[PDB]
């Protein structure tokens, strides 16, 4: 089986545990917490993290036998690649590729108003420019179930988790955009997927925990 | 020809520059000026960024006839794709991916402490983070020419822009990795990488303005 490794929270793996799921793939998860007072004690992490054989050590990490790899996007992308969840044609690897990038960027920004002591003062701003965000997104989408088209690949598990988390943050907000909504329920809708978030393993810690104010959980 | 967009300054269209030069590919540059003084006035950009037709308006942009792609890494994908400028087995693309996810990071550390105003507090430790950093790429390059072994291919152009912006900021840091200084030896000295160099196209605005206090040109 392979092994993930990552912080006991939701940030960057959460697309990469959906992914493992929904290919059925074995694996078995390293998690690493943090010091729960006010002295984050990351030591867990950094006690073992030039140890592990990694060239460029970070969370997330995956291990595959001979290969470790490291970099969020690298490692579902190595997944991906291993289960047919790419885009064929010129046209579909651009958009992919654009589309990669682009939620990396919106995921930024509300990470950035998460890890933040002063929460209450950026929140009300993020709120303005989520909508021109979310529009952006809705137009592309279209009326295509996926964001590739007809196939589901693995940008859709990234897109998914982006939208997700901001659904949680602001509901009403992915409510001007139907599209996007029923994008998030076709999705947590795939047999794998639902199976998935109904065991107990689904929950590991949501969102940024007590390190980030948004979601200290 | 294509067009492609960026401010009057070194950033992100670097990689892109010099990609677009080694293919010898025939562009025109649409460049936006930001207000000199202290109210920078970001409106020439502002006034057209949707009125260009991108699905995700940003800079830098590529206008290559019915292609009109953001996203620094997808452009540059998109110019290698159609130069054989791409890892080709598994292990090259693993390789790629984490290295242009890993030199994204690098370089966004570095733009942190340029666009900030007391750039005097947090330059030593930057500078005491760099080591490990530089050391990490030493050892992954190791004895190959590029990056991805015997064949040069888009990861070296990011690579260059970033190991070369820090060799200008501390050059002593390369000096410790002789691996890395010739690396970028190398690299200007491609036959129309230095042509580029020595015309008069080359130097756009070096560094990042005065918007950002390193590098105010
Ligand atoms: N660009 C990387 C970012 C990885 C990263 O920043 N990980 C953070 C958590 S978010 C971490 O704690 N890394 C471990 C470390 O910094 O040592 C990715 O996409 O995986
Ligand atoms: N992730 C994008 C980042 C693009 C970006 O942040 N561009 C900045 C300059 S750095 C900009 O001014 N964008 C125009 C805008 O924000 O409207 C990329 O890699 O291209």
């Amino acid at each position: 089986p392979m092994t993930l490794g990552y912080w006991n929270i939701r940030g960057l793996a959460h697309s990469i545990r959906l992914l493992l799921e929904y290919t059925d793939s074995s694996y078995e998860e390293k998690k690493y917490t943090m010091g729960d007072a006010p002295d984050y004690d990351r030591s867990q992490w950094l006690n073992e993290k030039f140890k592990l054989g990694l060239d460029f050590p970070n969370l997330p990490y995956l291990i595959d036998g001979t290969h470790k790899i490291t970099q969020s996007n690298a490692i579902l992308r190595y997944i991906a690649r291993k289960h047919n969840l790419c885009g064929e044609s010129e046209k579909e690897q651009i958009r992919e590729d654009i589309l990669e990038n682009q939620f990396m960027d919106s995921r930024m920004q509300l990470a950035k108003l998460c890890y933040d002591p002063d929460f209450e003062k950026l929140k009300p701003e993020y709120l303005q420019a989520l909508p021109e965000m979310l529009k952006l997104y809705s137009q592309f989408l279209g009326k295509q179930p996926w964001f590739l088209g007809d196939k589901i690949t693995f940008v859709d598990f990234i897109a998914y988790d982006v939208l997700e988390r901001n659904q949680v943050f602001e509901p009403s907000c992915l409510d001007a955009f139907p599209n996007l909504k029923d994008f998030i329920s076709r999705f947590e809708g795939l047999e794998k997927i639902s199976a998935y978030m109904k065991s107990s393993r689904f929950l590991p810690r949501p969102v940024f925990t007590k390190m980030a104010v948004f979601g200290n959980k």
